[PDB]
C-alpha cells in the first residue's frame, strides 16, 4: 500500500499493540500534536477547539519565522487584554504548544475563549475556531455552516493574524469544511489524499457516543491500497488518555457502503464509527506579504 | 396609612386603576428607574441584572459627585475595553441611566456581560452583579450563596470603582442578601421597613412561571397599616412592558398561610405570588468620604 503524511509531520516508530488499540505514545517536537481533555467542566464537549487547537500549533511550527516577523511588525498583537487583565499572549501559547494537558492555547480556549459551551451542550467546529483566531471572524455559536467570507468587526478573543489575514477576503481564509455523510469510499478517500498532499493539516469529524452524536480528531497520515482507497487513518483524539497518543485507526465500509473507522479491524460485530466530515486548514505560508 | 419610600426617590401621582394592575406611567428624574426587557433572545432571562441596573442607576444618583470626583482622579475606570473593542463607557451609563428600553447599562448587561446566560436557561442574582459591577468580584453563574468576602483578581466586566469598594474587605460590601424562609408578616414587614428607612435600594424576589420558579423585581416604596404591617409595596418590574411603569402590590397571608404578592387583594380565590427574599444596596457614601 502507499501512505500519505501531513507536511512536516514525522510518522512515529514507538507504535505498540494495547488492549483496545494500535497506538504511539506521544513524542514532543515531532510534528504533531496532542491535546487532551481534562474534563474540569470546559473542555468537556470542546473537541473541536482541541482539533482546532493541535492544527494550530502545526500551524506555529510551519510559519515559525512568519509569525516572529508578524509580531515584529505589529507587537500590538502579541497579546489579548480584556479591561485590565490579560487573556492570552501567542508566545506564551508557542513556548507551551507541545503540553499535551496544559498548552497556554488549549487552556485560552477552554478557560476565556468558550468557557459555557460545555454547559450549554454545545460544541464548536474546528474552522471557526481557527477563523476566529486567525481572522477574528466573530464566532457565532449558530451558525451551523460554514463562515460566511464577508467583512466586519474583529471578534475580541482572535484576530491575532488579521492584519494579513483579513475578514471578508477569500484568499485569506485558510481553513475549509466537506460534508462526508452520503459519501462513499473512492469520494472520501480522494478529498482526504487531495488535501493532505496540498500540504494542508486535517481534522476528522464522526459519529459519537454524546449528546451531539459527534466528535472531531486530527487527522495526521492516511494509507491507501493499490486502487488508492483509504485502509487505514493516523489520529490524535483530545478524549483518549494523554498516555495514548497518536492512533491508528481502520477504515471500511459496511454492506451499505457507509465508511466507518475504528481502534480494531471493522470486523462485522464492531461497526466503528461512521465519518461525518472533513475540516482543514493551510499554513497560507505564501501570504504574509 | 403610613407609606415609606427609598431615599431619593419621588411617590408618583400618575396612578391609574389599569385592566390588570393599578399603575403609574414612568416618569424620568424621580429617583426610580424601570429598566425594561425587550426580549431579544438576549435578555429574555435578565431580571436580576435589570434589577441589578435599576439599582445601580439609584446608586448614580446617590453617589453623582463622588463618582465624577472618582472618574477624575481614575481616569481609566471609565472604560472597559477588550482586546481593541468599546464593551462599555460608564459615562454613557450615567447619561442613558433614565432610558427604560436602551439604558447603556442594560445594554452592556444583556450585550456583553451576560449574553449567554438566556441560552442556558440561567439567570443573575441582583447582588452578584452589583458586586462586580462595582467591587470587580467575579461572578460566578454557580455559587448560589453570598458573594464571598474574600480577595481576589478584579472581573473584567467590572469593578470600574474597586479603587475605592475594594475586594476582600467586608466594609466595602455594600449588598446584602435576605431569606424570607420560615419567615412572617411581620418579620417581613420589619425587614423591608427597616431596609428602606436605612436608606438602601431594594430588591424583591418572588414565584413565578420560570425554570427556578424566583423572579426579582425592584421595591421603591411600601404602604404599611396603622399597625406598622405591610399592605403593599410599589415596584418595577423588567417583564412588564414600558408603558406600565411603577405597579402596586397588595401583600397577605394567602390561604396556605405563606406571605404574598399580586396586583389584586389576597383573597380565597387569589393567593398571589409568594416572596422569597431580598437583596439591597446602600450608597456606601461613608467609603467615599475616606
Amino acid at each position: 500500500v502507499t501512505s500519505v503524511w501531513t507536511k512536516g509531520v514525522t510518522p512515529p516508530a514507538n507504535f505498540t499493540q494495547g488492549e483496545d488499540v494500535f497506538h504511539a505514545p506521544y513524542v514532543a517536537n515531532q510534528g504533531w500534536y496532542d491535546i487532551t481533555k481534562t474534563f474540569n467542566g470546559k473542555d468537556d464537549l470542546l473537541a473541536g477547539a482541541a482539533t482546532a487547537g493541535n492544527m494550530l500549533h502545526w500551524w506555529f511550527d510551519q510559519n515559525k519565522d512568519q509569525i516572529k516577523r508578524y509580531l515584529e511588525e505589529h507587537p500590538e498583537k502579541q497579546k489579548i487584554n480584556f479591561n485590565g487583565e490579560q487573556m492570552f499572549d501567542v508566545k506564551e501559547a508557542i513556548d507551551t504548544k507541545n503540553h499535551q494537558l496544559d498548552s497556554k492555547l488549549f487552556e485560552y480556549f477552554k478557560e476565556k475563549a468558550f468557557p459555557y459551551l460545555s454547559t450549554k451542550h454545545l460544541g464548536v467546529f474546528p474552522d471557526h475556531v481557527i477563523d476566529m483566531f486567525i481572522n477574528g471572524y466573530r464566532l457565532s455559536l449558530t451558525n451551523h455552516g460554514p463562515t460566511p467570507v464577508k467583512e466586519g468587526s474583529k471578534d475580541p478573543r482572535g484576530g491575532i493574524f488579521d492584519a494579513v489575514f483579513t475578514r471578508g477576503d477569500q484568499s485569506k481564509l485558510l481553513t475549509s469544511r466537506h460534508d462526508f455523510k452520503e459519501k462513499n469510499l473512492k469520494e472520501i478517500s480522494d478529498l482526504i489524499k487531495k488535501e493532505l498532499t496540498e500540504g494542508k493539516a486535517l481534522g476528522l469529524s464522526h459519529t459519537y457516543a454524546n449528546v451531539r452524536i459527534n466528535h472531531v480528531i486530527n487527522l495526521w497520515g492516511a494509507d491507501f491500497d493499490s486502487n488508492g482507497n483509504l485502509k487505514a487513518i493516523y489520529v490524535t483524539d483530545s478524549d483518549s488518555n494523554a498516555s495514548i497518543g497518536m492512533k491508528k485507526y481502520f477504515v471500511g465500509v459496511n454492506s451499505a457502503g457507509k465508511v466507518a473507522i475504528s481502534a480494531k479491524e471493522i470486523k462485522e460485530d464492531n461497526i466503528g464509527a461512521q465519518v461525518l466530515g472533513l475540516f482543514t486548514l493551510s499554513t497560507g505560508q505564501d501570504s504574509w506579504n
